[PDB]
């Protein structure tokens, strides 16, 4: 169940996800939760640590800048960290925010979290999924998502490789700063397109 | 005059490089030659260093492997830049074959050219010089030159962070590595966009 990785049931996470999200973000976490329990099966991975790390991987989607910075400076993070924003922080940062909320402290499903933005050049089989399952959970629908949906009923390394590309030609695109974990993730994924 | 800076004339470098070069890859070492004089005048760069250093900026273009990895030997350099390839090496390594075959030792002319192809986080006027002449001499033509072109008119800065931002986009969407440099390059100059 979910009670042995948290301190609270599945149903009782809702409600407290309910209050800290809009619905749009949390139909999207319901999405990653089913994705990665799929995903999961597929290739592997424990199927229950998939679906609440998929649950929870936005769950700190909603903090603010300064708690943000409040939680770089009480956790001794990276000072780096302060130069980036939300898309950054949330996964990578946010992670002591669940561990704080939840009691959160299985290590497996807290990296998948921390990384699930950025990716890492080393990615365990559940972080990719976690990853992975973000891009392609039900609610959806942007142009292309049928192709990885596609990928990763094949390989979820690929999956990887083709979010990974599409993310870094998205923000060059856009004229975003990237972050240099997601450059890491992607001249090490890139190989298996 | 060229003989300042290297061991022969203009006239005598360009039939050395007439013996090394392509047709095709000498006229775009000549349009970068023109190029760089034009930027060079407009944004108080030394012209006579841009002239040279974009007429020598893709000298070593075709080198083979085996010269390149012994000149990553033979100078120490770094050892990651064997897991890579031509378009990072003929700047990055090529400048130690220009020194060794043109006598160059000026070292804003030998760093405009070593970093021609990625850039820097931190480059000099004349580094943004080369870097940009490169993409806007008048023998190219691919789409989007003609913006290139305009932004290159009115700043240095935006110009590096336009062509960056491209090559960045078209390295992903082309499913190829990209050099972390590179992306040094791209976060350091994305917000003159
Ligand atoms: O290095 C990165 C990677 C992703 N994003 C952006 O941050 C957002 C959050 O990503 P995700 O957590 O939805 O995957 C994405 O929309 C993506 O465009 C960045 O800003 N930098
Ligand atoms: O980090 C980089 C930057 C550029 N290139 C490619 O290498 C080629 C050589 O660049 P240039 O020296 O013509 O600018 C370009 O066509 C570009 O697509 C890379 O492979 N990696
Ligand atoms: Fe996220
Ligand atoms: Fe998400
Ligand atoms: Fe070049
Ligand atoms: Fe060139």
């Amino acid at each position: 169940s979910y009670q042995d990785y948290i301190n609270c049931s599945r149903e009782a996470l809702l409600e407290k996800m309910a209050e800290l999200l809009p619905e749009k973000r949390l139909t999207h976490c319901l999405g990653v939760e089913r994705a990665a329990m799929e995903l999961a099966q597929r290739f592997g991975v424990d199927v229950e640590k998939a679906s609440l790390a998929g649950l929870l991987h936005d769950y700190a989607k909603k903090l603010s800048d300064q708690e943000f910075l409040v939680l770089i400076d009480r956790y001794q993070l990276d000072p780096d960290l302060k130069n980036w924003g939300n898309n950054v922080w949330h996964g990578m940062v946010g992670i002591y925010k669940i561990q704080e909320d939840l009691d959160l402290h299985d290590s497996e499903i807290l990296r998948a979290i921390e990384i699930h933005t950025v990716g890492a050049g080393q990615m365990t089989d559940l972080d990719k999924v976690i990853y992975v399952a973000d891009y392609i959970e039900h609610n959806r629908a942007f142009p292309g998502v049928d192709v990885a949906r596609e990928i990763a009923s094949l390989s979820l390394n690929k999956a990887v490789a083709y979010e990974t590309a599409r993310t870094v030609e998205y923000l060059a695109h856009q004229g975003f700063p990237i972050y240099p974990q997601t450059l890491e993730t992607y001249n090490a994924f890139v190989h298996y397109l």
